[PDB]
């Protein structure tokens, strides 16, 4: 099957753009990344950075994840992110999202060898 690391890339990475450029960004990306195939995923974050810079976070500040696990890491720098959140008009299969652009630190959970991000925990 798809690996956890690959799933993280598909769900969360967008190195092709520097920021969301319109209100339709989330609608388009949620669909194109197959995040709406079975249900409308309610929230998701995309990171507009190189993959290497995100993978490097697994070597940065070790913190507790929101659920208490201790394999989370916070980026030293802020990163360009887009938050996507379902709107009131969303109704499967026509899932609909609000796009919010921000610069925040990210928190990811890492696993494996090579030790890479597998879950997006939070932005702060």
């Amino acid at each position: 099957k798809e690996t956890a690391a690959a799933k993280f890339e598909r769900q969360h990475m967008d190195s092709s753009t520097s920021a969301a450029s319109s209100s339709n960004y989330c609608n388009q990306m949620m669909k194109s990344r197959n995040l709406t195939k079975d249900r409308c995923k309610p929230v998701n974050t995309f990171v507009h950075e190189s993959l290497a810079d995100v993978q490097a976070v697994c070597s940065q500040k070790n913190v507790a994840c929101k659920n208490g696990q201790t394999n989370c890491y916070q980026s030293y720098s802020t990163m360009s992110i887009t938050d996507c959140r379902e709107t009131g008009s969303s109704k499967y299969p026509n899932c609909a999202y609000k796009t919010t652009q921000a610069n925040k630190h990210i928190i990811v959970a890492c696993e494996g060898n090579p030790y890479v991000p597998v879950h997006f925990d939070a932005s702060v």
